[PDB]
């Protein structure tokens, strides 16, 4: 009876600035958040712009926590995590979704 309230496939505004980028296994996924509406967008962007970029390798050498950054002050991604939950979180590709949701999967282990 309630119907789709709004439409999960959305145009990547020009409103938005780029904040941080995770990298993983050579995949980068550009975390972009829109200041006029305070809403979040995902691209697909490498570039050294960014002054926010950490790295996730395979868990097996567990290098999350050795020589490699050992900095888990990284609150955004608790933030992120809420905002696909509450739905603050969309995106004009759905091919993403399905290759983004390989990291998901990963982070609920911890």
């Amino acid at each position: 009876f309630i119907g789709d309230s709004q439409v999960f496939i959305e145009k990547r505004s020009k409103d938005s600035k780029f904040v941080f980028s995770i990298v993983y296994n050579g995949f980068t996924l550009g975390v972009w958040v829109d200041v006029n509406q305070g809403l979040m967008y995902i691209d697909t962007a490498h570039d050294p712009s960014t002054k926010n970029v950490y790295t996730l390798t395979t868990d097996d050498l567990n290098e999350n926590m050795m020589l490699i950054t050992n900095y888990k002050n990284n609150y955004h991604l608790r933030k992120l995590a809420s905002a696909f939950m509450n739905g603050y979180l969309r995106f004009d590709n759905q091919v993403i979704r399905n290759i983004a949701y390989e990291l998901f999967r990963k982070m609920r282990i911890q």
